[PDB]
Parts: structure tokens; C-alpha cells; sequence
């Protein structure tokens, strides 16, 4: 299928972990402020007042080869729902930018109530935090525009040292791409991904491997 894609980074706990948001063995992993594991799955998010919940730094996307990377996203499905999309993986083909003709495999670990059809916000530390701002409260905050985030590669220098790499990633890999267009499909997910968010869907052995 066709769609869009949009970058951003808010700290909050992603909407697929919770529990009985989807049919999996467990739901995605939430971090504590200093970017560390933890098991409570109930934990309020640290975008809510008195949450102690916070996205994990290894939930970043990473370079492959110089033609493919894995990741990350936030997604709205055109005729689905969090039951259908979280904790699946899809493999995007870019359609526009620099980096066409480059692909991808994210996981889906969330949602956001502003994402359009077929529209997936993908991970980048940088990339902005939008409209819940958990960066502040969990570290001091990041810099960039509130839509778009950081302009320039050398401002990830100041990153919290673990959302570094994720932040260079979006400059070397992909380009600096700006919202490029993709084709897309589901895909079974690769053990790299699950290994990070501990999440597989029970129907994840129905589609294709990569
Ligand atoms: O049902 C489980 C718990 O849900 C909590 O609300 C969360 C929503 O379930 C989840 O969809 C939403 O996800 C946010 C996400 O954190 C943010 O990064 C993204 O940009 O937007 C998403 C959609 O708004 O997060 C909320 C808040 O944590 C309830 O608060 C809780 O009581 C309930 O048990
Ligand atoms: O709301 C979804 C996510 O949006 C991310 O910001 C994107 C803006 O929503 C999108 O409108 C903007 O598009 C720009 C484009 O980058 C710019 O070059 C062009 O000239 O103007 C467009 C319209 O303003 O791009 C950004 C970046 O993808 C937020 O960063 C994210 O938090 C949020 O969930």
C-alpha cells in the first residue's frame, strides 16, 4: 500500500505499551527517566503529571548497509485499529527523497491522535516532539522546533548520550529525508526488533519474512 511519512521524538510511554491494547505475548517495554528497562506495564506515562514511564532509548532506528536500515514507528492504518497495527512489523520501500529506492523494517509500537491515513511517524530522537512534550520532564528537554525538531546533524551532539545514534541516523542513513513518501507491507518481524520491544503478535508468523 501507499503512504506518508512524518519524525518524531515526544519521550512519552508509545501507545502498544499497554496491556490489551493488541493480541501479543507481552506489550512493548517502557524505560524509567535514565533510559532503563523496566516490567511494570501499568506504569503511568511520564507525559501524564507524576509518570515515571518514558520511551526507551533502543526503540531508534539503525543503518544495515547503506541500503537498509531497521526502526521504528507510530502508525495510522487505513481500516484498522491498535489491535491490528501494534507490535507488527512492515517493510517501506521509499518512494521519494533522497533516500528512494532504500527500504526499511519497523515494528509499530504506538499511535498519535493527529496522524492522517496510512501515516507513519517514524522514530528519530530530534525529530520533534509534537503535542506531549515528556523530553522536558524526563532530562532538561531537547532542542528543535515542537514539529520537525533539530535542523542540522551537529545539534545531536548535545543529545543525552543513549539518543545520540538514533539522532545521527536521520542526517547519514536517510539523508535528512523530509517526510518521504513509501509503498508498503507487513512483514514477519525480525528477532532485532522484538528483541528491543519484547513484543510479538500472535498472528506474526502468518506474513512473510524479510
Ligand atoms: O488503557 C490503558 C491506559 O491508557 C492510558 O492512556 C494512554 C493511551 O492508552 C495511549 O493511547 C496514549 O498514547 C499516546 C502516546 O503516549 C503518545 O506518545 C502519542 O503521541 O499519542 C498517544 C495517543 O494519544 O497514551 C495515553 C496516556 O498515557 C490511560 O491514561 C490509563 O489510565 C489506561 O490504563
Ligand atoms: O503530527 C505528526 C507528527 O508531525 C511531526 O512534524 C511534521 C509536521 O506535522 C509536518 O507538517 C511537517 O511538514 C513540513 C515539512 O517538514 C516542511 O519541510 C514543509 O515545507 O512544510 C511541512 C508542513 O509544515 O514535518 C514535520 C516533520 O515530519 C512532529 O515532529 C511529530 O512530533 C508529530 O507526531
Amino acid at each position: 500500500a501507499d503512504g506518508r511519512s512524518t519524525r518524531y521524538w515526544n519521550c512519552c510511554k508509545p501507545s502498544c505499551g499497554w496491556a490489551k491494547k493488541a493480541p501479543v505475548n507481552q506489550p512493548v517495554f517502557s524505560c524509567n527517566a535514565n533510559f532503563q528497562r523496566i516490567t511494570d506495564f501499568d506504569a503511568k506515562s511520564g507525559c501524564e503529571p507524576g509518570g515515571v514511564a518514558y520511551s526507551c532509548a533502543d526503540q531508534t532506528p539503525w543503518a544495515v548497509n547503506d541500503d537498509f536500515a531497521l526502526g521504528f514507528a507510530a502508525t495510522s492504518i487505513a481500516g484498522s485499529n491498535e489491535a491490528g497495527w501494534c507490535c507488527a512489523c512492515y517493510e517501506l520501500t521509499f518512494t521519494s527523497g533522497p533516500v528512494a529506492g532504500k527500504k526499511m523494517v519497523v515494528q509499530s509500537t504506538s499511535t498519535g491522535g493527529d496522524l492522517g491515513s496510512n501515516h507513519f511517524d517514524l522514530n528519530i530522537p530530534g525529530g520533534g516532539v509534537g503535542i506531549f512534550d515528556g523530553c522536558t520532564p524526563q532530562f532538561g528537554g531537547l532542542p528543535g522546533q515542537r514539529y520537525g525538531g533539530i535542523s542540522s546533524r551537529n545539534e545531536c551532539d548535545r543529545f543525552p548520550d543513549a539518543l545520540k545514534p538514533g539522532c545521527y541516523w536521520r542526517f547519514d542513513w536517510f539523508k535528512n529525508a523530509d517526510n518521504p513518501s513509501f509503498s508498503f507491507r507487513q512483514v514477519q518481524c525480525p528477532a532485532e526488533l522484538v528483541a528491543r520491544t519484547g513484543c510479538r503478535r500472535n498472528d506474526d508468523g502468518n506474513f512473510p519474512a524479510v
